[PDB]
């Protein structure tokens, strides 16, 4: 999967 960043 993928995903924004968000750390």
């Amino acid at each position: 999967e993928v995903n924004p960043p968000v750390p």
